[PDB]
């Protein structure tokens, strides 16, 4: 099961990807995780990555296609994967098929789980996310079952640096201006599904298990 989740910021996908993860054992691959690990971590490669993240700007794609490319080279994504928010340039999209032609592997499905822009800005400054394992949660929309606190591992959450008004906006036309690119190049091999992301959040789950059921 070889899926990719592409969406806006603040679409949904982190909160499918746990649910998808959990149903189907297949590893989480997701590049924002990744970069936030590695500033976390304070390599060499958070450091540069940091200075893109911080104005919601994209991370070079060299960088991202070499954090991927070794990603997907570990034991467990031979059974499969899940890459949430990566690709999001066609440069990226075109990486991942010649990535892909040397593991012998294809896309069964890229999943484009849609929100209309005005719904952005709200769940994005009410998310939350879990410092120890970046489990995702809202506010309103998605508590934990106890305020702060991550209900998988008991981490902390925290409003992450970037889900701001002012770095929002600028994410939010960073990756519009890649998205009908990479629409264009995924509906013209036949593996672009589009979900209705303006949905309860099991809702938008039971269409995304009507896709992957057959895998
Ligand atoms: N279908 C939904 N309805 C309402 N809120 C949602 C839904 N899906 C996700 N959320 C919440 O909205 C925010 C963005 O979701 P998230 O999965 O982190 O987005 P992404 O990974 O696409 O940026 C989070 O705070 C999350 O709990
Ligand atoms: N596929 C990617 N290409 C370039 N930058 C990325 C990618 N995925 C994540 N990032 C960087 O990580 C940040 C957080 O991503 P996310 O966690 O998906 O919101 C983005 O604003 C980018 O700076
Ligand atoms: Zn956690």
């Amino acid at each position: 099961m070889n899926l990719v989740l592409m969406g806006l910021p603040g679409a949904g996908k982190g909160t499918q990807a746990e649910k998808i993860v959990e149903k189907y054992g297949i590893p989480h691959i997701s590049t924002g995780d990744m970069f936030r690990a590695a500033i976390k971590e304070g390599t060499e490669l958070g450091l540069k990555a940091k200075s893109f993240m911080d104005k919601g700007e994209l991370v070079p794609d060299e960088v991202t296609i070499g954090i991927v490319r070794e990603r997907l080279s570990k034991d467990d994504c031979k059974k499969g994967f899940l890459l949430d928010g990566f690709p999001r340039t066609v440069a990226q999209a075109e990486a991942l098929d010649n990535i892909l032609s040397e593991l012998g592997k294809k896309l069964d499905y890229v999943i484009n789980i849609e929100v209309p822009k005005e719904e952005l800005m709200e769940r994005l400054t009410g998310r939350r996310i879990c410092k120890t394992c970046g489990a995702t949660y809202h506010l309103i929309f998605n508590p934990p079952k106890v305020e702060g606190i991550c209900d998988k591992d008991g981490g902390e959450l925290y409003q992450r640096a970037d889900d701001n008004p002012e770095t929002v906006a600028n994410r939010l036309d960073v990756n519009m201006k890649q998205t009908q690119p990479l629409l264009d190049f995924y509906e013209e091999k036949g593996v672009l599904r589009n979900i209705d992301g303006q949905q309860d959040i099991n809702k938008v789950f039971a269409d995304i298990k009507a896709l992957l059921g057959g895998l």
